[PDB]
Parts: C-alpha cells; structure tokens; sequence
C-alpha cells in the first residue's frame, strides 16, 4: 500500500548516452516513488551531480514529470562523470545521499553505468567507516546504515546488456534505421544502387542484424560472428547474382564493431572500395550515427520504461540490508529481478568471449533469439533455392481477416522457408472465399520479392468463414494438391480455423495439417500474448494521440476524449492509454458504474484547476453501450464547464496500408518460418498410405507467443480459453498493468 515508502526517500538519475524512453523510466520512479509515499530526488547530469551536490539534486514534485514520456533522450541530463571510476568520487557522491537522507538508489544506465552503481553498494560500508574520519556526524549515520539499497534499468539502444530482453531506446532505434532505409529504399530507383548503412554496434549486432531482417539486407556484419576467411567474393558473387536476377539496389547493413576471422575490423568505407574495385557500381556508404539515439521514442519504448520504472521502485523499497543489488528487467513479456552482478559479470564475460577468436562461444552467450534472428536472416537473405520437383510435399498460404501490418512479412517468410525446404508453396488470393474460388497459384521464390516492408495485405484477406463451402474448398485442396495449411490473420483465423477440424469429421480432405500465425491489428487472439500489425497501430495511435493533445494548445487547459478501435479487446486502449499517458482508458474488459466515472472526471477537474493543463480520456470504441463515447464526452465537458475546454474526436479504422513497424516486420518473419518449419513435419508424420492424413488434434494450431517462448497449441484447447461473443481471448496479461496505468494518472 501507499504505507510502503513512508520516511524513505529516493534518488534517481539517468547515466550513459541518451536511450529514448529514460524519461518515461525517470516519470515512472518518481510518480510511483512519491506515491509510496517516500520522497523521490532527481539528481541532474548523470553520476556526475551525484558526486557534484547541492545545486545538482533538486526535489521532484509530481507535476515535475510531466510532458516527459514523450521527449526523447532525458530531462534528467546525462554525462560520463569519470570522477564516480574512483573511490574518492564515490566518498563524495555518498557524502551527498547521507548529507540529503536518500537512502535508496536507482540508476538507468548501462553495462557501464550498471556495474557503476554494482560497485558502489558493494563497497559502501567502509565508505561511511571512511566519511566518519570527519565527514559527518555518525547520528546522522546511525540510522541510515546499511540500507543503501539501489536498483538498476537499463537504456540503451544498442541492446546489448544481458539479462534483459530488451532495453530502453532499442526499439525506437530501429524505428530510425528504418525510416532511414526506409526511404533509402522507396526511391533509390536509378542505377544499380549499392548503400552501406553502418549502425550502431561496439560489441553487439543486435541493431544491426535485425535491421537486415526488416530491411531484407544483402549482407551483414556483426561483431558476434566474423565472415572467416573469403567472402569478399562471396559478397560479390551474391550481389553479383542478384544483379541479373534483376535489382534497382542492395543494401550491406554494417555494425560498426563489424570486424573478420582475425578481430582486424572490416570497414564500412572498405566494404565500399570492394563493392566498386570488383563489381563497380555507384556505391554509397552512410553512417547513420547519433541520430539513431534521437528522435521521439516508440510506444513500446514509452511503455518499457513505465514498466520497469515501476519495477524499479517496488523493488527498490521491498529492498533490504540482506538483499544483493536489483536489475529489474523485462523477460517472457512479464517484469523480473535480476541480480545486478550475475548480470554485469556475464554481459562482460560476452565481450571475452568474442575478444578470444571464440565466436561460436560469443553467439553462445547472445544466444536466445539472436542466434535464431541469424539463421532465419541468411536462409532468407539466403542467395537461392535447391533441386525442386520430386515428392515434395505442397502447401498453401493465406491471409484471413481484417488486413495488418506484418501479413507481407508472413507470407513471405512462409514462402521462402518453404522453398528452402524444397516444398512447392501456392499463395491463396482472399482468405478461404480463395480455395472456395480457387484462386491458387504456385509461388516462386521470388513472388514475394521486397514484401517484407510492404503494409496491407498483398495477398487479398477477407474474413469470410470456410464452412459454408468445404465442398468448394475440399475440390480444390484435392485438385491443386494442397495438403497442408498456413493462415495468417486474426480472430477468423482461428475461428476458421476450430472450423476446419469439424470438417475433418465430414471430409477426408480437411484432414491436412494446419497453423495460424496471428495477424491482428486489435490483438484479441486467444494464443499469443501479441498479434502482428497490433504494435503498427499501438503506435499510430500514440502519434496521433501525441499531436491531438500536444495541438492547439492555444485554447489552453483543454480536454480530450478518443475513441480507439479494437472491437470488445481494450488492448490498444490500454495500451496506448498507458504510452500516452491519457487519466484514464475506458476499456470493456473493465466494467466502470457511473459512480466511477464521476469519481474520475471530478478529478481531471481537480487537475485541470491546478497544476495540468492538457487532458487525455481514452476509450474504447465498446468499452459499454451506454457510456457511449458522447455520453462521456458531454459527461467530461458540462462538468468542467467553467473550468476547461474539451474536444473529441474519434480515430476510428485507419493504417490502410500503414506500413509495419520493424518489429511487426520481425515478429511476422520469424512465425511464417517457424511455421513452415512446424508444419514441414507434421506434413511428414501425417503421410501414411502415399496420401496425407491428420486426424489428430495436433495438427491444426495456432502459434503463438507465450510468456517466453512461441508454442503451438491446438485450437480445440483453446477454445474455452476464449471468449466467443466478444472475440476476445479469456486471459489477458495486459489487464496486469491497467493498475500501474491508473497510478502513474494519480488516482485510488
Ligand atoms: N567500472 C565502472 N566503475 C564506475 N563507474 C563506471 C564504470 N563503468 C562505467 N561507469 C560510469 O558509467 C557512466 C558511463 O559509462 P559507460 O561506460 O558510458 O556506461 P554505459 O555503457 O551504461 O552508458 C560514467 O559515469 C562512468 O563513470
Ligand atoms: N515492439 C514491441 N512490442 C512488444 N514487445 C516487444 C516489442 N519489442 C520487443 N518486445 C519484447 O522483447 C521480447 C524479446 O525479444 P527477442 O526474443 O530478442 O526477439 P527480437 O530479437 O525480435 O527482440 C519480445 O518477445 C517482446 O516480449
Ligand atoms: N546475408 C548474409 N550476410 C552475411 N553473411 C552471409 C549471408 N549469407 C550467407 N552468409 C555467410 O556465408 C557463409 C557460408 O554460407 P552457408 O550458408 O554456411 O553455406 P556455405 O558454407 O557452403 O557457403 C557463412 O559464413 C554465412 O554466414
């Protein structure tokens, strides 16, 4: 309760280079700081003010933190204080908490500024021993002893720090790459061109692998895993390739840390030089640089730093004197603590690693995803397929549903692995009115050529249900030869899906295997924690959100009502409640009796006459039937009457071809070929009598994210873990955070 932090007082402070999202992580710390009821202090330009004082540790207010989420880099400031790498600038820095009472810590930085503050609670005690050789009086000592806990989140955008799934910035990051190559890309028609886009990487190829996998990138570079002997050919053979095949350009993304077999640095500018001394075409090189560290953080990253924030300061008062040192940390999409050293002394033990020409032990240590990220990157990127023909097995793909970002991504991944597994794949055009119509055909490796990037649905998705024409269907899965089946789209894909099963009790041609990869703008899928095309729109919503509210601000003290789509699932509501930091998020998955709403506008009132000067009310397009969005916009406006202002508008259906934000891009990519994969087997364990039979539940599913790890389950199973008249799964780990979302708007 708010009885936690009661006579505790916390410092926070940002270190290392601005990561979109700090803010949001430092609002988070002191909001829910103050709200324990302890007092939270800022503590300006990085360690340095820490070991600096007076003028550098200003008291944070509630107000303090607003229009912040937002901003990119951090308010709070950040340095490099070399001062804090020794003893006497700790002396003095922990002069400066005992001096103001502070006895709890919490640092958002990285690999450095982590093992930083790991090294300080570390040795503190003597350093106290230390500071009463004259220092301060030991009453004022005394009682704030061995209490000086701290807790740890990581910023960075290079994402490297280990323990955590992602940090802070990263996804915003790429966000810039990719507009960047984006546009590098939608316009380069003119010459062979061949661009050489370095990224950010010391020691770590995250943002540079997986920007190729977005960018579907010609070669890369990583730190992690050195091209080894040759190669120079190799790249050239392969854009060389490539340019017969047909080709306005290429793209070589490069980590900067991108270096060969040896540990002596491949250079971007060399890479350059080869490109043109061999093959010679215009070849460009750009570098990106500091940029990649700006612009206005993504949704996730606002969000991400909410959480942890959070995190942060729960696991900073339920610290202790016999607790070692917190790294809270995002891990299976659910928050944890990790202990900082264990922490610290691997996410090193991985530059070592790589430092020892022992690569295979360096991609051991990234392992997770990455390793993954890799081998699904250059099977793709991959120069061509094998000897076809034969009894490869065929499948079929297509898209159902209301269109999302990520559909192309799917697909063609689908495809591609597909070939490479020497399968034949046919694309279907519309969703199930495709066998029904049999609108089939044969997809060739490239068919799905730079799709990728693509929004929209290139393929055609309607959301018409099969049964009523399993007749139709079952003609053509007999007569093109299908056997075997990917859907990628939303709730009629599982829907159509647990149809197709009860087919399998009248027709023997229904008795192929299929998976359905979640394509979904609204994220109401049972199965996966998240659909694809979900953060696409999350993240319009929040832009426009952004402007809407950050608009017209001449009005002045003005409020906002916006109604979001996602039928009965309040996810991008809540979600984007949360990123924009909007009073409250009316979602349907939460009930609210009038005596709420009332409790809650007589409160953005009571803010509105104060200290906030912009109002955010959000919701859900069927949050309720009576508390329309009218009603609660009239309800919000007549009571603040005198006052404020207040407008509303209604965002409704948009992101046409809106296209998918690099992570839609990846989660669509690694799924098609995770399916592909799945369902390349369960293809060969259903053949039998040289025909093809699935008639076990184990076939058919729907894939999807799991706290932690993707899993197949089997649409029978989920079927009472889902709600069927609202289209909404049963469980939704979201509703987790709409408390955090009602503290950080100050309420209960
Ligand atoms: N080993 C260390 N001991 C003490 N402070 C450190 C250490 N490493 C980094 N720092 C501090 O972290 C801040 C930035 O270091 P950096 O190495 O840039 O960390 P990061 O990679 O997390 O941004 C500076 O205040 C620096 O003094
Ligand atoms: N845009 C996002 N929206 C929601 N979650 C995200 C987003 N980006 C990253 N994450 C979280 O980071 C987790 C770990 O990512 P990871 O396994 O390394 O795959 P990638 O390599 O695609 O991040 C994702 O499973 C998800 O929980
Ligand atoms: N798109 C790419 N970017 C960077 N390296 C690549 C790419 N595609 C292939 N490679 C590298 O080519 C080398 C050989 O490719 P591989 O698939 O193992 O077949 P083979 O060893 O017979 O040439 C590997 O080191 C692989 O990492």
């Amino acid at each position: 309760a708010r009885t936690l932090g009661v006579g505790k007082a916390i410092a926070v402070l940002t270190s290392g280079g601005d990561a979109q999202g700090m803010n949001a992580a430092v609002r988070a710390v002191v909001r829910v700081g103050i709200f324990t009821g302890a007092r939270v202090f800022f503590v300006h330009e990085g360690y340095q003010g820490l070991v600096d004082g007076g003028d550098h540790i200003r008291e944070a207010t509630w107000e303090s933190v607003s229009m912040m989420l937002q901003l990119g880099g951090t308010v709070i400031g950040s340095a490099r204080c070399k001062d804090f790498r020794e003893r006497e600038g700790r002396l003095r820095a922990a002069h400066n908490l005992v001096k103001r009472g502070i006895t709890n810590l919490c640092v958002i930085g990285g690999d450095g500024s982590l093992t930083g503050a790991d090294t300080f609670r570390s040795e503190w005690s003597d350093l106290l021993s230390d500071l009463q050789k004259a220092g301060k009086i030991t009453a004022e000592e005394a009682t704030r002893s061995s209490y000086l806990n701290i807790v740890g989140l990581v910023g960075s955008i290079d994402n490297d720090f280990c323990g955590t799934d992602m940090t802070i910035g990263t996804d915003s990051a790429l966000h810039r790459i990719t507009e960047i190559v984006d546009a590098i890309t939608t316009t380069a028609q003119s010459h062979q061109r061949t661009f050489v886009l370095e990224v950010m990487g010391r020691h770590c190829g995250y943002l540079a692998l997986v920007t190729s996998l977005s960018c579907g990138a010609d070669w890369v570079f990583i730190p992690e895993c050195p091209p080894d002997d040759n190669w120079e050919d190799h790249l050239c053979r392969r854009l060389s390739e490539t340019r017969t095949r047909g080709s306005r350009l290429n793209i070589i993304i490069v980590a900067e840390g991108a270096i060969d077999r040896n540990g002596k640095p491949i250079t971007s500018e060399g890479v350059k030089d080869l490109v043109v001394r061999r093959l010679g075409y215009d070849t460009r090189v750009t570098v990106l640089g500091h940029v990649q560290r700006g612009g206005t953080p993504s949704a996730f990253d606002r969000i991400l730093g909410s959480r942890m924030g959070v995190e942060a300061v729960m696991a900073l008062l339920e610290g202790t004197p016999d607790t070692p040192a917190c790294v809270v940390s995002l891990s299976g999409n659910q928050a944890v603590r990790l202990p900082l050293m264990e922490c610290v002394q691997v996410t090193k033990d991985v530059t070592k690693a790589m430092d020892e020409k022992r690569f295979d032990e360096a991609m051991k240590l990234r392992g997770r995803s990455f390793m993954n990220n890799w081998e699904v990157y250059k099977l793709l990127a991959h120069i061509r397929p094998p000897a076809p023909k034969s009894g490869s097995y065929t499948v079929a793909v297509m898209n159902v549903g209301a269109p999302a970002a990520g559909m192309n991504a799917a697909v063609r991944s689908t495809v591609r692995i597909g070939l490479i597994q020497g399968n034949r794949v046919l694309v279907v055009h519309d969703g199930f009115e495709g066998p029904a119509k049999g609108q089939i055909e044969e997809a060739g490796w490239s068919y799905v050529g730079g799709w990728t990037g693509q929004g929209g649905s290139k393929l055609g998705s309607k959301r018409t249900l099969p049964k009523k024409s399993f007749e139709q269907i079952s003609a053509n899965i007999t007569k093109f030869n299908i056997q075997g089946l990917v859907i990628i789209g939303g709730f009629e894909a599982y829907t159509g899906g647990l149809e197709l099963m009860e087919g399998r009790k009248q027709f023997d041609e229904l008795c192929i295997p299929f998976v359905v990869i979640p394509a979904t703008v609204s994220n109401n899928v049972p199965g996966s924690d998240f659909s694809v095309g979900a953060d696409t729109a999350l993240n319009t919503i929040c832009t426009t959100c952004d402007r809407i509210k950050q608009s017209a601000a001449g009005t002045k003290r003005r409020v906002f009502i916006i109604e979001t789509m996602g039928g009965y699932c309040g996810y991008l509501a809540t979600m984007a409640g949360l990123a924009a930091g909007a009073d409250a998020a009316y979602i349907f998955e939460e009930p609210f009796t009038i005596r709420d709403l009332q409790a809650n506008v007589e409160h953005l009132v009571q803010k509105m006459k104060t200290t906030v000067k912009r109002g955010l009310v959000l919701r859900n397009e069927k949050c309720n039937e009576n508390y329309t969005t009218d009603f609660i916009f009239n309800l919000y406006s007549e009571e603040g009457k005198g006052i404020f202002d207040s407008r509303k508008n209604v965002l409704g259906h948009m992101q046409q071809g809106g296209s998918p934000t690099p992570f839609d891009r990846n989660f669509a990519t690694k799924m098609g070929a995770k399916a592909m994969n799945w369902m390349a087997g369960k293809i060969k364990e259903s053949y039998r009598n040289g025909r093809i039979f699935a008639n076990t539940p184990d076939s058919g599913c729907v894939l999807g994210m799991r706290k932690r790890a993707l899993v197949f389950q089997p649409v029978t199973e989920l079927q009472n873990q889902t709600d069927f008249e609202h289209r909404i799964p049963k469980e939704q780990w979201w509703l987790k955070l709409r408390p955090i979302l009602k503290i950080l708007a100050k309420y209960e």
